[PDB]
Formats: C-alpha cells, structure tokens, sequence
C-alpha cells in the first residue's frame, strides 16, 4: 500500500469558497472507502470523498474531496482515514498511522494566509554590526586575533554605514534581506544589554546611519529586520539604573516610577537572565510597561516600524522566557501582544522567535510568525553531518534518524508556517559550523545545498559564504575578511549560485516536501509546487548507488541536473562521495 | 539495555526546594554520563546526575539529579539525555528516542499543583435526570420503550429530588460524585438549548429540588458538577427569543440589548452549533457578554460556585468551538477565562472539558483542568475491545496499537493532568458500549476493570452498572431499571468491588503508570506509587499464558489476587479467556 499527499499543488486546489483535497494511493488492496478527516473550528469532520476516474499516474487512484471555507478558521488541518470493510488506516504527514494522529500533526494549509507572504521570497544575511565591515569614513584592529579576554568590551569598528556600503556584495551573493543583531544604545558589543530602545548606539552610527541603512536598503529591494530584545533590559538602562549614574532608577529606588517593571526578591536581587545581573528580567505584570513595549501607539515594537524606520519587523530576543513576576508566567499572550501590535502597525510585518528548544507550541497557538530553527534545521545537520548537537555532546544519527527527526518536527506546522521557518546553520550564538565539521570539513557544500533547499528561508551569518570559522562565542563573532585571499572563493561562489536557483524555480520557495530516501549516508528528497519538481540528493560519505522505486511524485518529462556531480538514470542515483545534487525537472 | 522511570515515588522525593529526579538503567553497555533534560521558564536546561552507590534492585544502576523549584513555572518537564563517547539516546514517557523528544511530550509534574486535587480521590456518576428517577411525589411511562420519533420532546419524568432520594444506591455503588446533564430552563429533555441560566428548570424539581440535592450530597461526602452550556444558548432565550414571545430579542430586533452576543450573517441568518438553528452561537468579542458569562463577579459560571449552591465546578459543553465572531476565534483565552473565574470564586472548582477530539493543546496550555477523555481512553477501548470508534467505522487494532495510543496521549500531559483525566466508557452523546460490544459483550467486565485502574478519574453513565444498553442518542438515554429482575446484578457487583479497590490503594488513585505487555490480544500495566504496586492483566481473547520478563517494577514481596481468575507464577500469567485480573502487591 501506498499513498502521497502534499499541502500545495496539483494536490489541493482553491475555487469558489472550497479547497479541493486530492490523495494518491496505490497498491494491491485498496480502501473502497476514504474520509477527508477535517476540521471546522476545532470541531473534527468527516468528510466524503470519491475516486477519480482519471488515474494521475500510472498505478495511482485519486481520491478527492473537499472542504468548506466560508466558515471555520484560517488554518485548515486534514489527514485521510483509508476504510476497508474490516480496519482503517490514517494517512499523514509522518506518513501511515495505525491509531489517530495527534490534531497539531495533521496537513494544514493556512487559508486565508494573513502571515507576511513575502518572507518566502528572501535570502536572509545576518549581521553582527561590530564585526561586518567599517565604513569609509569612520578598539581592536580588524586584523588582531579574536581572544577569549573581555569578549563583550573588544570593538572592532563595523557599523551601519559599513553595511550600506557593503550592499553591492550582498546584492552579488544574491541577499534580499538583512536581520541585524542589536543596534540600540548599549554599553556592550553585542549590545544585548539594553540602555535606550528609543537610539540606535552611536558606536554603529546612530540614528542618521540606521535611517541611510533603511533608505539604502529600499533602494535597493532589501528587507530589514531588527533584533527586539524585550524579555530584560540592560543594568544601565534609565529604568533599572544600577550605578545610579542618573535618577529614578528601579534598582535602588522603591519609588522609581519603574520599580514595578523589574521583580525583586525578599532579598533585594531582582530577576535576570540566566543568572546575568546586567541584564535584569522586565515584568510584564505592569499595565505600563506593556503599554511602552507594544500596547500603545507608540511602543517599542511599533515605533521602529512606522515612519521614518519602517523596518520589516522583529527578531525577538529569548521570545519563550518573556512574561510575568520573573519567569515566563503568561508567555503566550505578550508574545502575542507583541505580534499583533507589529501587524497593526505594518500588516505584512515579520516576526519571529529565538528558539534554541522546541518552539512548536508558539506556533502552534500562532503567537509569532516563524522561529529560528535551531530545533527544526540546525541540530538535525548538526547531528547527520558533524555529529554534534546545541551541547556539543557526541550524536550519532543516521538518515533515517535525521529525517524522522525533521519531519516529525515540521508535521507541527502548516505549510505556509514550514515556508517562512528561519533556517540557519550557525549564528552569533553557535560556533561557527564549518568549525564543528571538524576533520569532516567537506561535508560543508552540502549543508549550503541543504540550506537552501529545505524548506523555509535561508539566513547566512555574516562570513559562512567566504569560509570563516571559530568556536562558539566569543570566537564565532570574527571579523569577516575582505581580503579575497583571506577567502574561500569557491564556497562563495556555491552560495551565489544556490540562492540563483532558488529565485528561478518556484518549487523551492513556495514547494511541498517529500522524503523519498532516508537510509545511513543519502538523504533524497523532492520539493513539489505545480508541475515543477526539484530534486536533492545528499551523500555524506563515500561514492554510493541507490535505486528509488518508482514514485508518481518523480514522473516527469526528465531531470536536468543543476548542481553536484550526482547522475539519476533509469531510477539509479550515482552519488559521488560527500556530495549534494540538486536536479529541476523538465 | 533497558530504563525506568514514573513521575511519582519511588523515582521523584521533593525535599527543601529541590525535585530529586532518579533514572534506573540495566544492561551491558551503559552509559557513563546521563544529563537530566529539565527546564525553567522554557528555557532547556543540561543538568548533571550521578550514580548511586546502591543499586535499587538486582542488576538496575540508579541515576539520580536535582530540579530547582524555588524558580520556574509550576509545571517542571524533564527527560534524560543518556550519553557515550561518541553517540546519545533519550529516554521518555514514550521509551527510548534517538531524536529529541517534543518538549510537550517529556514527563511533566506540576509542583506546586494548584489543581483540583480531591477530582483523583472521586468515583464519578453521571445522571441524564430525566431518565435516572422520578422522585416519591412528583410525557412517557417508565416502562414505555425509546423510539426515535422526537427525541428531544420525550419525558420520563426523572427528577433531582429522585436524585437525592436514590443517594444511598449511589453510596453502596461506591459513587463519591455526580456529574449532571444540563438542568437549567430550556424547552427539550436534554436541556442544552438554554432558556434561563439563572433558574433551574421546574421539569426537573425547580431551584428548590436543586439545593435540596445540594444538601443532601454534602451530607453524604459527594460532590456534584454541572453542565456549563456556553458555547450557544437555546433559540428560546431572552436575548435571543426567535418566536418573539417576548421584547429585546436578538433575532428580530437590530436595537436588541444582546444583538452583539449573536453573529449575525449578510443574509440574517446567525450562526449556530452545526447547523442546528435552535442554538445560537454566542459572540464572545463583546465585552459584555464576556461579564455575564465569567467576567463579573455574579456571572454565570461563579453564581452557581457560590453560595447557596456551591457547587464543585462545571463540565465545558462544546469547549473546543466557544470564541468569538461566530467560530473558535480566540477559543483558548475564552475558556482559560471561564476556568479563571471558576477558581476564583472557589480555588478548588474542577473544570473539565467536553473533548471528543484531540484536547492536548487545550490541556498542554492550562486553560482547563482536564477533560472528558474520549480520544485517550474512550476510543482506545472501543477499537481494542469492540472493534469500533467515534463514527462507528470498523476498527482493527491490537494490544501493541492500543497501548501505543493510549501512552502517546497521555505523554502529553503532566502526571497530575493524567490523574484527573475524566474517563468513561460510554456517554449520552455515544451508544451503550454493552450494545458496541455486539457478539463479544463477554468482553465488558474487561473494560470496567480497565476504567478503574487507568490513570484518571472513573465516570459511570447512568445504567452502565446494571447492563442498559442502546445504540447512539436517542437509544443511549434509556430510563435505568429500578426493577432488579431487569438488572444484570452480577455487573452492578463488580461495579462495586472495582469502586472498593480503588478507595483501598492509593496506586489506583495517585499512581504512575507503566505498560509491561502489549501483543496481540493482551495488555499488562502496573500501577505504582512508594512500595506499592498495582498489577492488572487484560486478555480479549482466548485462554493463554504470557512470559513476563523480570522488571525492577514487579520486584515485590508478593501478589495477592483481588478481582480475576488469572495467575501469577514465576514469571508467567495465566490468564483465562477473555478475562481482567487485578494484584496488588504484598
Ligand atoms: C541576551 C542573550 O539572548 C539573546 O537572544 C542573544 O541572541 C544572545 O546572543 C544572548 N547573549 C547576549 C548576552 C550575553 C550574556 O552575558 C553574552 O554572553 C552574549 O555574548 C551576548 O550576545
Ligand atoms: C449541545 C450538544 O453538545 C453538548 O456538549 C452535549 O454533550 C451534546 O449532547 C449535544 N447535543 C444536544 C443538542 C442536540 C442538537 O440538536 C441534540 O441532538 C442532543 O440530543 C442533545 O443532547
């Protein structure tokens, strides 16, 4: 027995108020029965569906049916429950189930989509401001080496007219989108340690470079995102005020007209972050603070996406600890808050979560719009490719495994939730993943196939695409070289022309995802949207045949192969070893 | 290699702010290294554990760690992380996990628990009253036979004061709380086409009839729950009022007071709970309603909480659809809302939910107690045992099967969640199980034995304990059978002795559960709380015997048999055909 179904078409089709649901079986015993098991709000369905008499592809049977979208929510789930006059069997994302599926398991496509439809367009790059690239005209020097020593108090000069002036480059490696790390008045260098949310540091410019950057970027079809940092303030910050180098602080005022923005103890310590003291954790308990971060008109988050900052929206800084009397009691709601005030100043505003864990159940009560997916992306390859994980601890985990593990994650989210998920391999919070390959560097191109592929939206960190790498901070914030000869020309190059074939083919922004081949070292799948089908073939270790059986998803006219050295003829992959090949269909 | 672990003593002891967490492990190549996987504020957390000098049981190494309470949400979730030099395995509710688990998926325990924690200690009973008594001194005669001609217009004449006269058969059946169907005015027999929340329905004995019973269960030491209908209210309602027979009606008076607490469509028509016009569907955008419904002090859901009624809380009818705009927009701060309000006017209110689906998201957010646990117990049961499920499609699986989906559900929920997860067999919105069983009703003692020894709190339908049965509603709401020649008085026994067993050992009421044997046709659990152990074995099918291989759970003094003719000797079962066998331990 056999079944495929992928939220997107030629599978589902909108017309006229339904949404047109089609399975594919095949195989030698066939369910004369099949329920469409939807869902209107919240209520379970059972809805027909009948056969076609026109078979797709050869050996398969269709089965359609449809559901009803004048009522019920925007996000529409759905699984198929094949009936036979004695069983059942459930048909899924995670392929077939003997007993129900969970409810947050299902397909689900988002009908009407209200979340930013233009996030899976783009190539995100993202920037730590310090360390990117000095402007023209403007303390470490950009050449001294990175030390271990006051890693939060060594500046190297990058700023924002730097990343302006940087543009062109960006524009080349095929960027349409930068997410900033912190740019905001603060004493560090990473500048998490918020001290006015009001004024970008002068350090990277200030308000005059951030609105060029912003004019710059508009100029040239580029998104911009900024990183909301609002789960803690910095210990310098008006409101907190440690050093008492101004007055009203909360720290050492019972009276400062913030002392209910921060939770002290019966012992006089206030809460933080993971134990930092500078860093001293908000409570949004208070009616007042809520109303500054994004209740009111004027807030934080609106405030720098509204005239004349217009940003796209918010990265948002350990989004899942935010919340109440110290900890994250009533996360959900602020978060919401949070999101629902950046679309009411922008609609098509972007917001997504920091999430090192499993951020699923944000999502799933769509509290943001997308995370990081640390969980989701990073630590699968992580695992399959450098054998690691988010603790450094030893992992072992074949393709199956790595596969399992992915697809099980994304079968938690609808399609257009899985489009806009921010994938990255490494970031200013990770050692840098070339460096955690280890003696299995040449693994690397097919983690940058990978990246691009998968769905969701690639984000490079700023210095992956020229080979740069280091441990975890502080030493995976290095100066990113401009001098050619300090870089990998033919790892740039890849990047360049993986993020062209993403702007070509439509499959690979907007396409379904199905896993074909999953077995030790070779990972295959097949990005799916229309009549286009992109192929990927993952080998991480030494040259390999595979046979793929014959799937109704791989009937095409033929293949045309666009990256790697991989051959596919007569259902035999040829993978040279530690390899990546992308074919697009013809 | 094998691992142990319940959330419950033996394996968890709270002592001076900290949670002890203890892991057993046993076999050849164990780990040298295992992190307890915790988490605070959402935050992952690595914590060390260390080996215990003393191996608990033959051949079982102990791991032991620590959770910090004194920060952090009460719900503390966990799951060990084992570690070699070059590989990881997790081990969870759901067994071993090469990938991490899902964090909604892990051990939970709510500490502090501001739960319900009287609901684990309950025997429950619920009363259709129309059909349960007429009282002494009070349209259908008792023995006339259901049909399906107007059901929703058929009275029996079932009363409160026939409830509370029939209080000393519920003790002697070991009742300890009743759960009613709707009581308010409203024109039908069931009642959940409200006319007055404020009054009780005369049909049924007036508000007189009610504080009587009231009275009559504190005396006796039971507690008694309500059906909350707040999704819609009845056609016939004041603020709704469709016949006119009355002023300020909704339907047919744009100026009404309450035209805001309906949707109205572009056409005229509201909507409605599934097409059914009688009930209106209530706006829960205006704020307004929201007042009377939970947010003043006097609405709806505190009044009957407090004094002179003073009820033990309320079952959620169609929970999962109450929101706003005319679907589920919203739903989860809706019913969070309702259940806050419920705990304010009495912190102790059970709140539960009418669940037929999938209520993890619901129950994973807090915004309810529990619920009425179909998708996890109900329909387990009805696919192992009677081979059928929600639309009576046919059903094939085994002991493997039913077990994977029981364990599945409730992995998503915390151990105090489980324990007052609202189990029954059968209800009035489901045909008699008695009748489902078909040609193996000899199978039904299995399934009472198995309501009373599965985590949760036990619910009997009305009749369930003297053989009633009947196909879905109308058939499933039959007057119950005070005539003892009309009662299978062998059922109402064990019904009894099962209610006894429970009262006797705290295991069955507040005990971790682990499934021992899952193959075909039998299933084996054990109940376990500090030293003591519950043993039960479930056999659908013919006479066989069943090695079960030594387990560090089962290592007790010895087995005393309480309820079943199966047998326990060295390792092996003898089970009877088509039997349930309860041990405890010596
Ligand atoms: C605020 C934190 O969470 C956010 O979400 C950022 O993503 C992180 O970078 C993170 N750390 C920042 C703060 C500290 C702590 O002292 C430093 O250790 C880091 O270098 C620095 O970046
Ligand atoms: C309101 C509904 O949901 C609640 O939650 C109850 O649990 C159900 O019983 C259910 N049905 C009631 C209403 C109708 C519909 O016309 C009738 O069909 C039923 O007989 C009657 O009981």
């Amino acid at each position: 027995l056999k079944a495929w179904h992928l939220p997107v078409a030629p599978f589902i089709k909108e017309q006229q108020e339904r949404l047109m649901i089609t399975l594919w079986l095949s195989g030698d015993d066939l369910p004369p029965r099949v329920t469409l098991r939807a869902e209107e709000d919240n209520e379970e369905l059972s809805l027909p569906m009948h056969r076609l008499r026109q078979a797709p592809h050869p050996g398969v049977v269709a089965w359609r049916g449809e559901i009803n979208l004048v009522n019920g929510q925007p996000r529409r789930r759905y699984s198929f429950k094949l009936l036979w006059a004695d069983r059942q069997l459930w048909f899924t994302p995670q392929e077939f189930n003997r007993f129900p599926p969970a409810r947050l398991e299902q397909f689900a496509v988002d009908l009407p989509d209200s979340g930013p439809q233009w996030v899976a367009d783009q190539v995100f790059y993202q920037i730590f401001p310090d360390r990117f690239a000095r402007s023209q005209s403007r303390r470490k020097a950009w050449d001294e080496p990175l030390t271990a020593e006051a890693g939060g108090s060594t500046f190297y000069g990058g700023d924002l007219d730097g990343i302006s002036e940087k543009l062109p480059y960006l524009k080349q490696l095929g960027v349409t989108a930068l997410y900033l790390n912190p740019v905001f008045v603060a004493p560090s260098v990473h500048k998490y340690d918020t001290e006015d949310y009001r004024r970008v540091d002068p350090q990277f410019g200030g308000d005059a470079a951030l609105l060029r950057l912003r004019h710059n970027t508009q100029k040239e079809g580029m998104r911009l995102i900024l990183d909301g940092v609002f789960n803690h303030s910095g210990d310098s910050h008006a409101w907190f005020d440690r050093h008492q180098r101004g007055s009203g602080g909360a720290c050492h005022n019972a009276d400062s007209p913030w002392r209910d923005w921060y939770n002290f103890s019966p012992e006089g310590v206030a809460h933080d972050w993971l134990g930092y003291a500078s860093l001293p954790k908000l409570d949004y308990r208070s009616s007042t603070l809520i109303d500054e971060i994004y209740g009111g008109e004027d807030s934080v988050v609106r405030h720098w996406l509204k005239a004349p900052w217009s940003m796209d929206g918010w990265r948002l800084a350990v989004v899942h600890m935010l919340g109440e009397g110290g900890g994250a009691r009533n996360n959900l709601r602020h978060i919401a808050g949070i999101t629902q005030a950046a679309k009411l100043e922008r609609p098509d505003a972007f917001v997504f979560g920091e999430h090192f864990g499993d951020a699923r159940q944000w999502l799933q009560a769509d509290v943001e719009d997308s995370a990081m997916n640390y969980r989701g992306f990073t630590f699968p390859l992580w695992g399959f490719l450098a054998n690691t994980d988010i603790s450094y601890d030893p992992q072992k985990i074949d393709a199956q495994t790595c596969m399992a593990w992915m697809d099980n994650y994304r079968a938690g989210l609808s399609h257009q939730q899985q489009l806009r998920m921010f994938n990255q391999l490494d970031s200013h919070d990770t050692a840098r993943f070339k460096s955690l390959l280890g003696k299995d560097v040449a693994r690397l191109p097919l983690a940058v196939v990978w990246l691009f592929s998968w769905p969701g939206v690639p984000c490079i960190y700023y210095g992956d695409e020229v080979g740069v790498d280091g441990n975890n901070d502080p030493f995976c914030r290095k100066p990113f070289p401009w001098d050619p000869a300090l870089q990998d020309g033919d790892l740039l190059d890849l990047y360049k022309r993986m993020s062209k074939l993403r702007k070509a083919h439509q499959a690979l922004r907007y396409g379904g995802c199905q896993v074909i081949y999953a077995e030790d070292n070779v990972v295959v799948f097949v990005r799916v949207y229309k009549q286009q089908r992109v192929l990927v073939a993952i080998n991480r270790g030494e040259a390999c045949e595979v046979v793929i059986e014959d799937s109704p998803l791989l009937d095409v006219n033929g293949w045309q192969l666009k990256e790697g050295a991989g051959a596919l003829h007569d259902g035999v992959l040829t993978l040279p070893a530690i390899s990546a090949s992308v074919w697009f269909s013809r």
